[PDB]
């Protein structure tokens, strides 16, 4: 084997990230303004804009969830707070009209009680929220939830980075599979644990397991430009989950921070020391971006342009677009 | 598939840009001073120097077009101004002697009226000027123009980045095909839309569709050194269109700008916020370079050297030169 | 041959280093806190933590060796000092309880006398400590030691970077093979001699020769993050030897250095001019890190996380994990 | 074709430079101090140290040539000066004992008269000194010289970067072939003309044409570390020509320059504007390095280390060593 040893499976794949590829233009009759940006968040729930906000305590509380839903997407309420408080945020969102909202749960002992309280509060989507879903306890939580509240609530499972992991969540009954182990902007898992999977390759692999079963893939983490959203969907994802890109907005939790005459907001990993109080995230800053509505408009504008270039009238068509792989020189 | 999924066509190609390749020397009897630099701009029009200036409002108005033609190349007048004004610039160039000149038109409603006014003003080349020519409206404009004014005016279509797109323009009747989706120095399409195609690969693909029909390819965008002009022609292009390399010249529109004791001129994308008033270009600065005549001399000097090294007595011979692909270490 | 010449064996392999790969997650029932981190240092000696400290005079003297053993690993006492002094450090470690300790010897004339003095002092592991073990004098020293004191003392040989070299040490009777020619943080062999072998590939190759004979591989050099320890073990190593990561600790030799308001300690190659008094190492600084116990806890924490992600209940299982190769864009 | 077009020969090779490869250690009985560093400069002339100084006016005049010969290598006197003056420098070197010396000639009209004057002055090696030897005028000069003064003087031809070019010089009668089109530290040919060939690949290709005819290859340009000398010889070169590495020495032409409290010397391309008075070189600075004797000692020390690691008792053995290719991450 050219890279060493005698086992060709030891190095299993060549992993591409977003910066490794570009979308190829294709024959087009599609005007960006007329493209249909709607897409499946789960088997049953279709969003007008294929974007959801991360379940992080510097990204999504009630204010963000409301703004995301109004913009045509959805928020996923973080779970780094008491059950009663998270449930009250669900109620707060549902009081602001017929707005979709999701909420994160874990797989701990209090996870089941948290999920039932969220159901009682009227939540539409429960996100079983882990860093590694390929695990009996996670698969069991997904299955138990689906069998118990599945008629009324859609159950998302994640995160995965391999085909087999995605397959396991599908068999467990997930209504959507969330992809991303290691790609987050504030992630240190790759240097702390040495574990990860570049996100374009991870999406391609997850989609190979989910699409034949009609299960939507959520691309979670590593998106830094509006162009990355188009790439994620073209790789086969149905929606993208965003942390860093939304953390700088007025609707995100937290105050403005002034450093060197410039405005920022804090953005921290849920695995950072601060969030937990062996960290796998950092605490950082992102530039202040203004209102969420305007950020979403710019992000969707980029996606619409990609749909024009690729001749994709719908997200389903964009999922069939082709890539070109680029070199380092294509900085 | 090593990069993910089960579909080998999902990632269609490995895209090389100019920095990825070098020209290999070959047996030579050619002195740089004696090389013939003439090349086809279109099926009928041959230039003494294979260079045209970009149709941008910080690069080509009448003064630039006149200087380019005198230097043996051609200018393409930008269209970010009223029809009457653009037509008056055509007249101004034709009044300065028997000088070749081209002018950009769009595919909007006013595009046809613009084209006829340019024809009346005496224009030699009409450039159907879009970011994505693989589109019924663009192909129809090219065809209508060719059938209507084709005997007197050469019609250029662009831009394309794929073989099929170039083929479609050829069938539509284009007299030259312009290549470049995403490579421009001031371009943000790659980060906004996630769309693009590295330019050496794009030229190779376009040429595979155009050369068998005797249609010249114009390499448009991403050229930053005189050496890139040689590479573009060796990949099979017949001419190169330059923006950044000519924007710093005395003949370009705009004033000198002094920052930190150094001289610059503004250079902005036609898709920048400033030009349009979702932007796909930026507004920037380029160093002031002095007279156009001298810049062209230096650029052509580099091309002549390449022709000496490769034993290319003509541009047609240079189009048959070979490359070596380099690694990152070859910075 | 695509890279030149007619001999496909001239460029023998594509060498990967730690930054070239990530560990893929796999099905897991393993809790990080419950993972078994024990591993073979040699055929007979198993450590609770698979880490040993480098035999360098800015890393391991008696204080470090004691702390490493207490933390569940081991120290290898450097040999840049008189035989009597090194032997006294062995005694000092053994006086602090039933603590494992190793000590470096060379292959010079005084090497044999040094080894016997270390044996008399009660050493558990002798490390035949060279930059290139594939050499008759090194193989002879390993063999002589094994045959003479092998019943009481384990003999480590190194360093190697190729399969054949590792094979030769195995046949010579080594109880463990140490891998690393050129990867050290303070190493200049790669620029001075142009010699080296990227460490993931070197480990894969050494393991292919050692594992079928039941001989553990020690990955030595180039480890800069806790994640690199997981990668080294997953490539097939049984332990990792650390220099830079431990040189900043309270237990390492040397004083604190203050530069620009920040605390550092000196860290220098044993091939640096300072250590020898043609250098193949530099003298540098590393940040002060505090107590060794805490550094080891953080390093092992990272390893435990990797074992959770990969479903590895033991180091033997981690050695069967798979990689994904990443590109430059995966910075 | 994956990179574009339908012609697999368009991109002819993947070109490696020195930074792309490392030498693999191999079984060794060779002590660095005992390695034989002698090598053929030409078919007849063997040097004790396989190094020659560049024919540049900031590197080699009489003082450098004398010092190089005394160190066991050779200097090649530059030709950017009157014939009488260059010839007087030859005389000056021969007056300092039985010291080998070479001198550069061109292929212009005055080239023949220059060569005869150098022969009369007692020169040992004539270097036909061009940037592209694959040319009838260069091949004719080599042949004419060999047939006219070949019994007394060795004739070097260069530069080449391809197998066919090297073959042509061999057939012309060259006693050594010099390799390097574009790799020089002060070279801008790659950005001006877009022409070049990475040096490890260029050496491998030239050697494939020269070695079967017993003609030594001189690796010229791009060497920045002592380790690059080992790599060049291992790729099959017999000697290396150095510019930048020797330009900082006391024996090089020019004065010391003080900038920001540090000592430098000027180093400029023979194709720089300053040397010619379309430039293909720059004028730069290199750090002051002290006496040549000491620089050579350090360079040879590195080579000796490489010979120890690779088990090469002679340069002929080193030419049979193997490489490993490294990635970008192996910075
Ligand atoms: O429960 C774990 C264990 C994972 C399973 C394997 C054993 C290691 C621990 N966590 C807790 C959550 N995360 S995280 O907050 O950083 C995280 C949050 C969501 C998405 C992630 C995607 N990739 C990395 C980290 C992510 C860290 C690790
Ligand atoms: O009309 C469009 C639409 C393109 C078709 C697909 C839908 C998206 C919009 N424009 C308008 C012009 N450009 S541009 O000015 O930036 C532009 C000018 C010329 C050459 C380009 C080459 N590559 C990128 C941008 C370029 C932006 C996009
Ligand atoms: O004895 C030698 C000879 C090596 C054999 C081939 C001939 C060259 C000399 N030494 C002495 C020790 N080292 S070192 O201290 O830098 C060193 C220490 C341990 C691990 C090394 C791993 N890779 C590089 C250097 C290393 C330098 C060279
Ligand atoms: O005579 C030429 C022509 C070359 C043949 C093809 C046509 C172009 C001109 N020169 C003159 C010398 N050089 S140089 O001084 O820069 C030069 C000096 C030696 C080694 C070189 C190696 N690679 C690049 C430049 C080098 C520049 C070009
Ligand atoms: O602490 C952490 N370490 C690693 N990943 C995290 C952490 N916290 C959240 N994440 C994940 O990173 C995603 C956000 O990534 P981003 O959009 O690139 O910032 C989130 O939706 C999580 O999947
Ligand atoms: O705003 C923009 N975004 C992307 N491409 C542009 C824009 N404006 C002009 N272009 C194209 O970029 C070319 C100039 O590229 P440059 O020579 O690299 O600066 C132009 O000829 C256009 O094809
Ligand atoms: O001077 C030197 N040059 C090259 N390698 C060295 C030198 N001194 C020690 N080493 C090796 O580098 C290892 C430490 O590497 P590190 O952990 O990356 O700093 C040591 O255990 C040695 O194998
Ligand atoms: O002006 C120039 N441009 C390109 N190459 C040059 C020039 N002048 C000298 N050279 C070549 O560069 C070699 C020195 O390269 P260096 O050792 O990397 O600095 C010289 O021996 C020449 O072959």
């Amino acid at each position: 084997v050219p890279t060493g040893g005698d086992d060709p499976t030891k190095i299993a794949m060549l992993g591409l990230t977003f910066d490794d590829v570009l979308l190829l233009p294709a024959a087009s009759d599609v005007l960006p303004a007329n493209a249909d940006t709607s897409s499946q968040l789960t088997k049953k729930i279709r969003l007008k804009v294929p974007l959801v906000s991360s379940a992080m305590d510097t990204v999504t509380e009630a204010r963000m969830a409301i703004a995301m839903a109004r913009a045509g997407g959805m928020g996923v309420l973080h779970r780094n707070l008491p059950v009663a408080e998270q449930a009250a945020q669900v109620e707060t969102v549902k009081r602001s009209g017929g707005l979709l909202v999701g909420a994160a749960v874990g797989v701990g002992d209090d996870a089941w009680e948290r999920a039932m309280a969220l159901r009682d509060a009227g939540v539409d989507v429960l996100v079983v929220d882990t860093a590694h879903a390929h695990n009996r306890k996670v698969l069991d939580m997904v299955h138990r939830l689906k069998t118990t509240v599945g008629d009324e609530i859609e159950v998302v499972g994640g995160n995965v980075a391999t085909r087999a992991a995605a397959a396991a969540l599908v068999e467990a009954g997930a209504d959507a599979v969330k992809v991303g182990v290691g790609p987050g902007s504030i992630c240190t898992t790759r240097v702390v644990a040495g574990v990860g999977a570049p996100q374009i390759t991870a999406i391609l692999e997850a989609v190979a397991a989910c699409a034949p079963h009609g299960v939507p893939v959520i691309a979670d983490g590593g998106l830094q430009y509006s162009g990355d959203i188009a790439k994620a969907l073209a790789a086969g994802a149905s929606t993208a989950m965003l942390g860093s890109l939304l953390a700088g907005t007025a609707e995100s939790p937290g105050e403005l921070i002034l450093v060197n005459g410039k405005q920022f907001k804090s953005y921290r990993g849920m695995g950072s020391l601060g969030a937990m109080q062996v960290p796998e995230g950092i605490e950082g800053r992102v530039p202040f971006r203004g209102p969420l509505s305007t950020v979403i408009h710019q992000l969707v504008g980029g996606l619409r342009a990609a749909m024009g270039y690729t001749g994709s009238a719908t997200i389903e068509e964009l999922q069939q677009a082709q890539f070109v792989q680029i070199t380092a020189a294509g900085l």
